[PDB]
């Protein structure tokens, strides 16, 4: 044979696992996958070097199901794949978002991984294979990275976790999240729940981390056979040869002149290592003020959330409409009534997708005074609005008690921090000023870790600041009754499972102190729907 | 409150008017304007200094119409707005047109205007409510626009003028024109009409100009109580450190030549500063000679058109076809005719618009012997079909006596001066070789006006060049009745009712010169349609 | 008149052909031709000058069919033509592959050909009209192109071969070829053909080449009535002031960064003047090499052709599937099986076209170990599916014998070699996995040609190297019966009858050692077809 075939086989959980390499595409780093009816190729490409004035890392990955995966031919576009589905975008954030951290500080070669699910039975998703195929091609592919990575999705049946459901496990589960760590640490937690507690959230996400441990094992010993060795890549050296005044401007736009302003005073006064230091500067300024308890840039201590402004009906003509300003992250959110017509219809593997409600998320340049050049949606304007609609799913009224479409837009005019749990919050609001009725109001908080050693600091509802410097950033939304959705992205290590249980407490301190000025203004849905919505009658007259 | 909300409310004819910021989009320049049913949110962004070797001044401008304004879903895209409508393209373009003279010469900070409707009950345009709030949006932004700007629409019902008319007026109005001006000018120009006559046009701008001062004076009340205070930046100084001889080559192609060839002579001799003084240099000279009373360019006088050639029925199975040479200026226009099947339908927020006809305009860049890369309609192609569309709107037979879908094309094949007008003609002349009868044929001219101090001249059909030193480019496409269609764009103080009275009757009687040419081939529609056009039979067999 | 119309007539084979310059877009190198039922506009745009670091020659050929050229209006898409259809993209490639090499070397003006049909009675197909008019306006162009070219169809009817037949011709024709060539040389051919022999391809080449000629002789003529002068350009010249050892490195990973190494290295010692000189002495070793008889760059001979590996049933859930590897070439292909509703649908000048087969050709940059942008289809994606399935189509089932709907699909895995031809045999495999009942089965072969005066070589299976320096480059498919696709490119003078004679025969035991290797694996379809496909049953009954 003209192969030099590596195979490792494993059992996880409930499906067969085999991790192949040496036979197709041998060119690039690639593993072929399959897990239970569903297989994925995984190609990875490391650029040799790092291109000459490279100062980020630029990684990139695309995820794309093929129809004929399943038999299928694709749908009324040339016969053609297309663009990625938004479907397929959310994958590609899901392997992104866990091995983007995983790469040194300063290793600017470019990434970019192609995951292609090239056959499919139609029994559950193609995401988790998807994430192992992408932690195995990594490991073999040469580069720096820290990985192995796992992965798991956890449900929830009969009040116990569920390792990787299927489609059939997942329609009764209270539980949909996907967790991703390394061997020793959880680094990405993507979630949608049905009001379950901080504990039962906690558990899942441990339950995950300690389920896939074989999966990273077995990647491990992949690696090994294929002639994986060490990296011995070294992170250049720096040039080794008052801060705290501009971090005590509270205003976001005069904080940002003040320190644009002191950038060009250094540049005047001292190319590539003056951005590189002066950044790394305020970086560790800002750091080192949370961790020795100071006030934050804005004053507040580390679990006030900013002052809060709640209306509802503030546009004539939309079904519902509300505006939610935390500080200055702000979202005009409204809802719109449907008839059968305005369903949102999708291809899938599995077939067509109709679904009567949709959430649609919009961050113009302008809600952080900038310009920007006009786009369709971006990755991240899926993924938040995605997020938000998975903070809104539970408290839904079940469509044979409430025959309407719904559609949900958030426009963000103002954003400093989390707009998507803004988004949580005036989608519950409008809603309700739709006349939906909700079987609780849900609201969001954006919450930050800073860590150093022993030492750590929780920070309620952080500001844009903020998010730069923490080395956690976790979401909640939820009732009153528990969470409906829980996000987490790590990059270090150490972070317990007692640190995350006071993490999640005083995220829902914060959360209830949300959601009490939101019932000050509308605590119910309106008792009938609004006034312009199409009406639901048992006989119309067409003219 | 944690806003610091400032209002004025006004009345604007027969609608209330509202003017509100500091409570939505406070890190733009943002108003929240409501005008009758309409509300529009436009947020500018103004970048605080000039990029490092911008030349030229970087404005963009996006109106947005959102389905939910109207408690509408959007219509299978995904449920998306997706991209810029033709019609959003249009609104664009009039609100860009007013304001971008309205900079200062040498200020090259990147300016962005952001309009969205955000709730309209579907009664009138939204247009005149977005250009105030840019208007009032660019008030409050600190730079140095010369505003405010006003804006009106003037319809004509039973003789008399009517300020922004709705859908339901507009269905009786003989004229369809938008103007917009300063205190003291009038700007821009856009206008549809039953084909009226000068003096009606000209009265109809006056009327708008005299009616929007009531709401300049709002504006400017408005952003003194906003805090807004003058600018005080100052437009940087120059280098203050024959010519005629190239400008008398005639050929378009030679004289660039010439002139380019010109400018490697003075960077040889002699950066930017060459490039903005070897310009103005020849900006003064074409200019003087203008207004001195030398002849033009390629050698006419002020009002002499260009030669004409006028031919039809030149595309064997284009149902019917015409090439239109107005010197450099060439177009070749087609009449497709078509069943019901073929007509244009889109969205707008009152509903689904079918239109049985539509006018597309392609400007490809071998038209000006040049390369060009390859894209979708531009700004400028949807905005010159759609004048060339207002100028042959009014002579189109009724759908009950001429019940086919009709497409014209007009491929700009040369340009050197208003292919827009050179569209119109031979829209009209393939429109009769098609066999449609017209109420009567139509031509546009270009038209320039050269001013200073108290001296002017007035020129007819414009070279490519006469077009970039005008400080007055108008349009009119008319029969021999009247004017079907008005364009004006003037960036000066001090053009009159006079002096624009003087301009018009020079374009009038050019528009009579060129369609007295076109009559000499054809005058009337052929008495049958095209042998190729599908026939309309009251008993049609399928087999 | 205002114009100086130059026009040339001549009788070309069954059509009236008639060149016409100097009335439509004067301002480009334009020709209007009609040739029978066809008219086509051709405007060249040559820019005068090189740009300052242009190191490629930048040409793009846009060719377009409007639907108004038959009566027809746009469907569905604002009633606008849109971006390139695929059939569009196809002709756009049969334009510029003749065109490319006939500018000299060193010419680095931009070149730009719009192509557009302005009248058609759908007879026939408007791409050699197109191809005249191309010629023609190159010809008038003032540029060093080595022109004119001429093009012609061939088929086959009853025996006979049959110059430009239009459609209804072509449904008798057992040949769909279209050759373009100078006064004295082959330059491009692509074809289709039902298994015929090399004898007959071979001749219906030879026959085009020399049908054409008359039309050549007449665009001399009118280019030279047009006032077409000689070019006066030079080509600079080159600062004139071992090599074999990398070019022995067989694993093409390890030969290419022995190679960019080695570049490094001459720019250390010794910028554009070293980049184009290092290339000519890779260009210059290999091809001695071959000449002189010394074993290819892998060790090869000139007629050996790569090691094979031929896999079936690769995929679970495809209908059919294919891993087809030749050295380091690789295709991953499915057929997948449909009902009605796949069927591909596309609009065409003559009508509404549905078509049961569709192949799709897929090439990321993984296959080459490389990083890229994601994008739509290409247009050399486009070309190479369209080759292979000319490679395929001879041998597919009729529709009223096996009435499903069919789609391949060609994953381009590796790459080091006409992946196109991989992926002939690739469907070919996957059709007979899919139990798809083939004529017979096919495979394909990419060959190369090195010349120097009478010297030449032959080489069997080309590498991606040999295809870079190549001065003949061809790729046949076909069963063991004869010739299903023939595609030539020609870039050098002398290739003689015999020649070719000899470079065919060579491909034939080429392309049969291939198919020799794909029957030990599968050489009949499965007697079913494959569980998961969709089954067609006289009683349907749908819940």
């Amino acid at each position: 044979s003209m192969f030099n075939i590596v195979r490792k086989e494993f059992q996880f959980g409930q499906h067969q696992v085999v991790l192949e390499t040496g036979r197709v595409a041998r060119q690039a780093n690639t593993v072929l996958i399959t897990m239970g009816g569903v297989t994925v190729l995984v190609a990875v490409v490391a650029a040799p070097t790092a291109k000459a004035g490279q100062d980020f890392f630029p990684l990139t990955v695309n995820y794309q199901e093929k129809q004929y995966a399943a038999g299928r031919i694709p749908g009324g576009y040339g016969k053609r794949e297309g663009r990625a589905s938004e479907a397929e975008t959310l994958i590609s954030r899901l392997i992104d978002r866990p091995i983007r951290p995983l790469f040194p500080e300063g290793y600017y070669n470019e990434i970019q991984v192609t995951a292609t699910v090239v056959s499919s039975d139609k029994t559950m998703e193609a995401d988790i294979a998807a994430m192992l195929g992408t932690s195995a091609a990594l490991a073999i592919a040469g580069t720096p990275f820290r990985g192995p990575i796992g992965a798991a999705r956890v449900g929830l049946i009969n009040g116990e976790y569920v390792l990787n459901p299927n489609f059939e496990q997942m329609a009764q589960s209270d539980l949909d999240l996907v967790v991703a760590g390394t061997e020793s640490a959880v680094l990405m937690v993507e979630s949608e729940a049905k009001e379950l507690s901080e504990d039962q959230m906690l558990g899942a996400v441990l339950f995950g981390h300690d389920e896939m441990q074989i999966a990273i094992q077995a990647i491990n010993e992949f690696a090994a056979a294929a002639g994986a060795k060490p990296s011995d890549w070294v992170a250049p050296a720096h040039n080794e040869e008052k801060i705290s005044e501009a971090y005590t401007i509270a205003v976001k736009q005069d904080r940002y002149a003040a320190l644009d302003a002191l950038h060009a005073e250094a540049v005047a006064q001292f190319a590539d290592e003056v951005d590189y230091l002066f950044e790394d500067l305020k970086y560790r300024t800002v750091r080192d003020n949370i961790l020795s308890g100071k006030p934050r840039i804005d004053g507040r201590d580390t679990k006030t959330v900013r002052a809060l402004d709640v209306q509802v009906g503030v546009l004539e003509r939309a079904h519902g409409s509300a505006l939610f300003t935390r500080g200055e992250t702000q979202a005009l959110v409204t809802t719109t009534l449907g008839n059968t017509r305005d369903a949102l219809m999708v291809d899938t593997l599995a077939g067509t997708k109709t679904d009567n409600f949709m959430l649609h998320y919009n961050f113009p340049a302008y809600s952080v005074g900038e310009t920007g050049r006009e786009s369709g949606p971006k990755r991240r304007e899926i993924g938040h609005g995605r997020l938000a609609r998975r903070g809104v799913q539970a408290v839904l009224p079940a469509a044979d008690r409430f025959p309407y479409v719904i559609r949900i837009v958030s426009d963000i005019t103002e954003s400093n921090g989390s707009s998507s749990m803004a988004s949580v919050c005036g989608a519950s609001l409008s809603l309700m000023d739709a006349g939906v009725p909700l079987k609780a109001p849900v609201a969001g908080i954006a919450m930050g870790l800073v860590k150093e050693g022993e030492r750590f600091a929780v920070l309620s509802d952080i500001l844009g600041d903020e998010d730069h410097l923490g080395d956690m950033d976790f979401k909640v939304a939820g009732s009153a009754n528990g969470i409906t959705a829980l996000q987490m992205d790590i990059k270090i290590e150490g972070i317990t499972e007692e640190i995350m249980e006071v993490a999640l407490n005083q995220a829902f301190a914060g959360r209830m102190h949300i959601l009490n000025e939101m019932n000050k203004v509308i605590s119910r849905a309106r008792p009938e729907i609004s006034m312009h919505a199409p009406t639901f009658e048992v006989i119309t007259i067409n003219p």
